[PDB]
């Protein structure tokens, strides 16, 4: 049940059950990057992101990501990293959450602070978490707002700037690299 460095996890919203979701197609405004939503079905490649740390740093694949720990999650599909910034997301006008850059291409709006809820130290499987975006301070957020024509049915996903029941997160159905001990 530790989350390592270098692991694949789904990131399930606890409130809809929705996970978070990427595909190669943009958003047609905002920063017009590659989208990002909820989705609901259990089978689905697109679900998996893999948890990395920031390049500079001493944190390696098998290490224990921390409560507190700044971290990446790259999309496996596609490759691109959870990002934010300063555009309005398609539905609700909070802040645009999108898939951004590539293994050539990150910056530091690929940054989420990991927030455990309880005073668990090690993010793990199951328990209620955060994620909060470094630069714009936004929780990453979901809710019952849904596409129709294009991915109808998917949940709009976007950062707002209060803690609420709509930002609480659980990884899921991961696969956890061994822990360095």
């Amino acid at each position: 049940v530790e989350i390592t460095y270098g692991s694949a996890i789904k990131l399930m919203h606890e409130k809809t059950k929705f996970r978070l979701h990427s595909h190669d197609v943009p958003y047609g405004s905002g920063s017009g990057q590659q989208s990002v939503t909820g989705f609901p079905g259990v089978v689905d490649s697109n679900s998996y992101w893999i948890v990395k740390p920031v390049p500079g740093t001493t944190e390696k694949q098998g290490d224990a990501v921390k409560s507190g720990a700044t971290i990446r999650l790259q999309h496996m599909k596609t490759r691109k990293w959870l990002h934010s910034h300063l555009h309005a997301s398609p539905i609700s006008g909070n802040l645009e959450v999108s898939c951004f850059g590539d293994d050539t291409n990150s910056d530091t709006g690929d940054h989420w602070k990991l927030i455990i809820e309880g005073s668990g130290k090690t993010w793990k499987q199951d328990q209620r978490v955060r994620l909060q975006h470094i630069d714009t301070s936004g929780y990453l957020h979901s809710h019952d707002k849904k596409y129709q024509r294009i991915a109808g049915g998917q949940q709009e996903v976007c950062g707002i700037r209060e803690k609420k029941a709509d930002n609480i997160w659980l990884a899921a159905e991961g696969v956890y690299l061994p822990l360095n001990e």
